[PDB]
């Protein structure tokens, strides 16, 4: 068959890939979303479905505090004798001090014997000097963590527990700002250092070098950049942070980073994951896609095809948290349960409105399309003024537009954006009593939401005809670096009372 | 369980039923769409599908001249000794003179041993007095039609092949324009009368009475109005011309016609069919849904629940065009083809545009929500001025909505409207060469078109932010009767040459 770019749609940035016998797993920054680091599994590289995650409190890490766009990114995973490792950056706040250490950042290690875990309790490598940990081995065994700017090698412990010593840059690249992502390779005597430079905006690249000996010297590719968008009218934007696998036949693949423009310069669904295949030179350098740059429609892996549930449809029946759904930070365990009412989701009402940070219990999951719908049935009685629980499109603490059933002087349905830290008010309808069905429609740039009381006639809530605020350039935040989820959400205000929102199914439909 | 009426959404008025064993079987006016007279079957009352038509040019009747809202309407269906009696009404153009006749409609009569058909060579009645013919047969086996105005009743020979003589009205009505769709029943010695008055505009209603004896007197229902909409609010209006059916676990149930409306007075899909209980009184009365009007949700019927194959996905694949498209007007079968490329369904461009009513070979099916998406892939190249093809929102020659791929100075991606007689284009984008992707995305009265080479990435082509024009009443057609349809098309202009437009598949998604 053939395919087209990105095969893991939605909020999916730092790609990162391993293949082990006949599967293929990746791993995604997460940034402030709970679980932390999504793994995801393909048999043919083009499908793709979430398997579970690194980090899920098990091993306690806490984001409850944690900035938008701060927090967990840039993953990378990595099999070497039967040990999967994922190696990845914690972002902090700021500046902060951990044993007479001013950090910013934090390189973390976890580690097991399944490639969705559980994963060891994150090791801290306090080495903030750069970003995009990616592991390597050489053919003597030993350990390596390759780190920003560019390529600064450091030897690891057998162990991968802490440094064993010497820094040294391998590799300086080629000149623009950020030479990051990297990654190393030994292919027939040869060491291939792997970039990404020019920034993860519109600039983005991938550009490679090649020694004889893993020290160096690195020579450069007369093919740099071996991979980047040069078109700025096509669909697929900002490629880069790439890294290669091999296939079980022999072939050579690529996924990298890229964003969708939606109607401009506006990454609404944030950085997905693309594919795109590897071809070898005869001077014994690599391309991807034969240097025409991102494909948006490119021949099929050779590998059997196989599709995955999609899971569209949650009727919140199993036990078990579906795993393509994300809190932001961490749950409130006490405030949210499949089990109260099986069949139901039930989001007991929070102190905090989506704006703070200290929300809780915002479940959402990724948007994969530029058009689209989201609808919930929803059984939920406010009492007070402020309590309220719906639908809400999310990006960050600045940037959300939600739909919600509330009491406001009775039953209102009310239609409430938040963009770049601006609350307006788009619609508010007197609502009856009784469960209720709300659906979120998305028109590109243009989302509305619309109420109903059988699932059979539809009334306008109220919506926006420039939803470009939830993006990663328009939400205007100091880092845009994840993507717009839908989800579900109940907060009381308001009045401190744990109201009972009960979401008995959740259902997205790419039109 | 429940559900939620109308039961057969979209273009489905002057409904008929019959139960035979443990099948039931509706018929609904097409007017000028071919073939005529849907004919849909269930086994509880709220799921159902399209199992044939029947007149299928096999019993050739020609609607390449018939006026928008003309043609076949007002069908009624029965069962008596394993024979199916369909009689409906043609009306026609204007008034027509046969065997000095000044008449401006005729009745029909169709039979077959089979509810879906082959029916008879329609026999024509040429009693062009009334409408809304239905089929009563009497306990002594006598067969009768009823027409209006109100109750006039007509013997027929064994046979239903022509009246035997003397009409006579039996029931008057109560008052009110238009006392029409007549319907007769016998229980428990009495014969009841069934009426709708009103009109089928917002005052529709149902009325009934009751005799001892066939020819009367009739006295009237106490209880008269038994169903009527007097909340214009309702999401559900213009409630009337109903039939009763009796099921095998002895309930009752009345289907009758309503209307959706659309964000103000616009049945945009036209007329439908809705379902509710008829409950019976101790003075020998019948009442329908206790005269609480038209229900929204209801308790389903004592019946053992069976949804179908809804095929809103037409791979064209399948030899034999499937039963959920119509045509408007009759086919010009020399100019489609599911043969001359299996897997897609070709359309010769003909020489009419859709404003005209000789345009030919315009397939669509009904649109049964008012927020849904209409994909097609299309293989198509046109060559010179005129030639196009694509996808229509259409309700009447005066009233589209299209978007296809045409020859206009190279290739262009065109999207045309026409609003009440008047033609003006919304948007036109080039358009590069090779298959193409056309969304139609219909939300509520805001239409817009997309465009995509891979299916993955769309661009907007055009779009009407007001289509309240495609309905009954903003057509402002003489007559809107139908319903708006969403389908294909494909003509030169133009350039009487036959381009072969293939369309590959057609894409139904109610979001
Ligand atoms: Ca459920
Ligand atoms: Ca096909």
């Amino acid at each position: 068959h053939t395919y087209t770019n990105p095969v893991l749609t939605g909020f999916h940035p730092d790609p990162s890939i391993i293949r082990v016998g006949e599967d293929y797993y990746m791993v995604n920054s997460t940034f402030q979303y709970f679980p932390a680091i999504v793994i995801s599994h393909s048999k043919d590289l083009v499908h793709w479905k979430i398997i579970g995650h690194g980090i899920t409190e098990n091993e306690g890490l806490d984001l409850s505090d944690i900035n938008d766009s701060h927090g967990i990114w840039a993953p990378d995973i990595s099999y070497h004798n039967g040990t999967f490792y994922i190696f990845a950056t914690h972002r902090l706040n700021g500046p902060t001090v951990i044993n007479g250490r001013k950090l910013i950042r934090r390189q973390i290690m976890i580690k097991s014997s399944r490639p969705e875990g559980p994963y060891s309790k994150p090791v801290f490598i306090d080495e903030g000097s750069g970003i995009d940990p990616s592991h390597f081995v050489d053919g003597d065994g030993k350990h390596y963590m390759l780190l920003s700017p560019a390529c600064t090698l450091f030897p690891l412990n057998e162990e991968c527990t802490d440094i064993s010593g010497e820094p040294v840059q391998i590799w300086e690249g080629t000149g623009r700002r950020a030479p990051e992502g990297p990654h190393l390779l030994k292919k027939d005597g040869y060491y291939y250092a792997i970039l990404a430079e020019g920034g993860t905006g519109y600039s983005h690249s991938i550009t490679t070098a090649r020694s004889t000996h893993l020290y160096g010297p690195y020579e450069p590719c007369p093919y740099n950049p071996i991979l980047t968008q040069t078109d700025p009218d096509a669909p697929i934007q900002r490629a880069g942070h790439g890294k290669l696998v091999e296939t079980q036949n022999g072939e050579w693949w690529a996924v990298y980073l890229c964003g969708r423009p939606n109607q401009g310069s506006y990454t609404t669904v944030g950085r997905e994951t693309a594919l795109d295949p590897v071809e070898w030179t005869d001077d014994g350098w690599f391309v991807i896609n034969n240097l025409k740059g991102p494909s948006l429609v490119q021949r099929a892996p050779n590998l059997p095809q196989v599709k995955w549930d999609e899971k569209n449809f949650d009727d919140f029946d199993e036990d078990t948290l579906g795993l393509d759904w994300q809190f932001v930070r961490n749950p409130d365990h006490s405030s949210w349960s499949l089990i109260e009412r099986p069949g139901y989701l039930r989001l007991w009402t929070g102190d905090w409105d989506l704006h703070d940070i200290r929300a809780k219990n915002t479940v959402v999951r990724r948007e994969k399309h530029h058009l689209y719908s989201a609808g919930v049935k929803l059984d939920f009685s406010p009492s007070a003024s402020g309590e309220q629980a719906g639908i809400v499109c999310y990006y960050s603490t600045n940037n959300y537009l939600k739909c919600c059933l509330i009491y406001e002087e009775g039953l209102k349905i009310k239609v409430v954006e938040n963009r770049s830290g601006c609350q307006k008010t788009l619609g508010k309808k007197h609502a009856e009593a009784g469960p209720l069905f709300l659906k979120a429609v998305i028109n590109k740039q243009k989302r509305d939401f619309y109420y109903s009381y059988e699932g059979k006639h539809w009334h306008h809530a109220g919506g926006t005809e420039d939803a470009s605020f939830l993006s990663d350039e328009g939400s205007r935040d100091a880092k845009g670096h994840t993507g717009t989820m839908v989800g579900i959400f109940a907060n009381n205000g308001g009045s401190g009372r744990k109201a009972a929102a009960d979401f008995d199914w959740f259902r997205y439909i790419a039109y």
